[PDB]
């Protein structure tokens, strides 16, 4: 195929409400959930034409994948497309939206920037249990609310095959090193100028761009909509700029 200069994963696919959705991890150190359930979310949609339309739930996958870490603490990427395609995960909204199978327990907060909710803070909530029961208003039982993948594996580190990965098959689940001149990010594509080594997140890369030939990746945190710009930021594209190219997780429903 040949690589448009520009790509959004939200554009070609406007019938998968969850592709432009933002959700919000808060106080809990679940970016590696997050941006899994995120893109699966996508995926389901996508590679079954448009038939499974759904948000999966952020704490099935945080608090029953034992393999995948410790929950709110951190977690692995690739062991969380290996739970997908193992034991699938169920539905699931935010918590304020509480929709689906099992709706995510924690409220929405602010991560190192202003806006309408209550700041996020220092203080980590322990990992929810692992219920495998919908809420009660839900008409579907657990074990069948399941939605499995087939497949699940590591894009290789390579802009091209990134691109070709995500237009093809969908958005892609990513890890990247942060630092701290990233907590101070409003909006432009950003860079590592300052600060030291804070971690390591996990987000949802959706597309790229170019902004006065500046190469850049387009991707969606799990922060809320108040940060960033409305949710998203934009990273340099092509110098493995914190090895934004050299974590990239993803799988297939079929
Ligand atoms: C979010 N929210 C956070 N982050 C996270 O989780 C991360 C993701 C990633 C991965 C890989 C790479 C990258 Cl760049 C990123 N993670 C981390 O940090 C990890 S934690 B842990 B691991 B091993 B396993 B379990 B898990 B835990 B520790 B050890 B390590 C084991 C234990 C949070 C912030």
């Amino acid at each position: 195929v040949e690589i448009p200069s520009s790509f959004d994963s939200r554009k070609k696919w406007p019938r998968c409400k969850s592709i432009a959705t933002i959700r919000d991890q808060s106080r809990c150190g679940s970016c590696w959930a997050f941006g899994a359930v995120e893109a699966m979310s996508d995926r389901s949609c996508i590679q079954s034409g448009g038939k499974q339309n759904v948000e999966l739930s952020a704490v099935d996958l945080l608090s029953c994948c034992e393999s995948c870490g410790l929950g709110c603490e951190g977690g692995i990427l690739g062991p969380a497309w290996d739970y997908w395609v193992k034991e699938g995960i169920v539905t699931g909204s935010s918590k304020e939206n509480h929709a689906g199978c099992e709706p995510y327990p924690f409220p929405k907060c602010e991560h190192h920037t202003k806006g309408k909710y209550p700041p996020c803070g220092s203080k980590i909530y322990k990992t929810p249990r692992c219920k495998q029961t919908c809420q009660k208003k839900y008409k579907t039982p657990y074990t069948q609310d399941k939605h499995r993948g087939k497949s699940s594996y590591n894009v290789k580190n390579d802009e091209k095959a990134i691109q070709k990965e995500i237009m093809k098959y969908g958005p892609v689940e990513a890890g990247f090193t942060v630092y701290e001149d990233f907590l101070n990010y409003k909006s432009g594509i950003y860079k590592h100028i300052t600060g030291e080594t804070l971690g390591g997140h996990a987000i949802r890369i959706i597309g790229w761009g170019v902004e006065n030939k500046a190469p850049y990746w387009l991707i969606a945190n799990s922060w809320n909509e108040d940060w960033g710009e409305n949710g998203y930021f934009r990273i340099v594209r092509g110098r493995d700029e914190c090895s934004i190219e050299s974590e990239v997780t993803a799988g297939r429903i079929n």
